[PDB]
């Protein structure tokens, strides 16, 4: 069972604005591979934002996002 | 940013025996709603045993499996 629902993803937090839990939709990179994941909320997927991770991540502004 | 995220899983709780987080290994039903999630920890995945929600309207033993 999902815990917090649809509307809030206890799973994860925003790499951009540090929100948690990210209330709303989540998008997900496929293509940063690091196993802490980067995940970001819809403002900061709407916001062009050069943030490279909170976790010492390699997030290129070519990488592609998913939402969950 | 994913918390845990390894035999960690913040975003979700086993329905069997409704452990939060589950930690260890989490079994995601494939053929469940995208939208209402089931999921499982390796102990009730592994073992042949009812539980109340072993399976319901929604989950129904056809459901395929996968892990996370
Ligand atoms: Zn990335
Ligand atoms: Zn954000
Ligand atoms: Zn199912
Ligand atoms: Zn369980």
């Amino acid at each position: 069972w999902a815990a917090g629902g649809s509307n809030v993803h206890f799973g994860a937090g925003c790499d951009s604005c540090g929100v948690y839990p990210i209330i709303g939709d989540r998008y997900r990179c496929k293509d940063c591979k690091e196993e802490i994941g980067y995940d970001l909320c819809k403002d900061c997927y709407e916001t062009p934002s050069k943030v490279p991770g909170r976790f010492n991540q390699q997030h290129t502004p070519d990488h592609r996002l998913e939402l969950a």
